[PDB]
């Protein structure tokens, strides 16, 4: 509860100021806990971070779960997930707190340690469209981690570089892109 | 030298730290300044920021055209340009400050007369290659606009999302992308 409770006021701290601004204090005070009981449940706020991330991204899982009832194939699959990246993506208020995040912890394996298990998961998504893309006969691919790879980091660029254009030209693009990419695999 | 002897200083600390980490001080101080001698052609710290990336921009883009000789077929100066993309010192180090730039310089209206201007050198490269791909026979894509950003971002994708491991697998999911891609296209 005090742990669930720091999560909660810090999650809406970095949401509100960034990562950069928020303080374990402002944490520590607002959660009603103390520099103790965070320093033994996160250590640091790198840590705690990393761990309203792993919060987050098992929430994203629930949400791509009910979500994809929507898309009956692989393929109808992988257009979906991306044009989600992006309109989801848009709109997700931590998504500053995030890009924060990287840049600074970025020559440290350290901070950016858990940072794998963590976007492999991102990929995950991919790889298990992909593998039942080729189950499915929709597709045949060489091996599936390296296209997941591809398509998690092509997606992402196509999200992130593109801000600076009306959203429905993005999404006419992103599903462009998916058109394209999975034509490359027959 | 005035002028031109700051935007090194700069560049360092931008790439080194975010675009947020590095402020109007620490430059001077790095630089030993007035923390007024901007304003002559460095307006803002957005416009110090933003030529930097022009430097930066029309370095890499000397540097594209000096080595794009080795690359026969246009379909081959596709995957040159993305894989250089991965190798070159020039502006794509940036990158990353260039995300959490955006995630608040970009409401004013110079993030549209001069941020637009840039974005165009960078998928002019793409333009090029897929228009004379196309007079050439190579391929025949439909809108050479649309292909052309949704490649560049997508590249800028896997050379910005994937800087943290061996610099071969790199190059191997780079190569892979640029033959899908264009497999996607013809
Ligand atoms: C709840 C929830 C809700 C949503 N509506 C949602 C929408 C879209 C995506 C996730 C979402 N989730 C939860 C999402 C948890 C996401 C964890 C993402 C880890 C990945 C980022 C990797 N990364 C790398 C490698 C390298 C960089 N230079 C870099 C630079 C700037 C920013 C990121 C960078």
């Amino acid at each position: 509860n005090l742990k669930d409770k720091i999560l909660g006021v810090a999650k809406e701290l970095f949401i509100k100021n960034g990562y950069n601004a928020t303080t374990t204090g402002e944490i520590v005070k607002l959660s009603e806990s103390s520099k103790g009981n965070l320093y033994y449940h996160f250590k640091t706020k790198e840590n705690l971070f990393l761990e309203i991330l792993n919060i987050q991204e098992s929430k994203w899982q629930e949400q791509w779960k009910k979500e994809q009832i929507k898309a009956k194939t692989n393929r109808e699959k992988f257009y979906l997930y991306n044009e989600l990246s992006l309109t989801t993506e848009y709109y997700y208020p931590l998504q500053n707190a995030i890009i924060e995040f990287y840049t600074e912890y970025y020559k440290t394996n350290s901070i950016n340690e858990k940072m794998n298990k963590l976007e492999n998961k991102y990929i995950d998504a991919y790889h298990v469209i992909f593998k039942e893309g080729n189950l499915n006969g929709e597709w045949s691919i060489n091996d599936v981690n390296a296209v997941s790879k591809i398509a998690a980091n092509a997606v992402n660029g196509i999200v992130t570089f593109t801000h600076e254009q009306n959203i429905n030209e993005r999404i006419k693009l992103m599903n462009k892109f998916s058109q394209i990419f999975l034509n490359g695999l027959s």
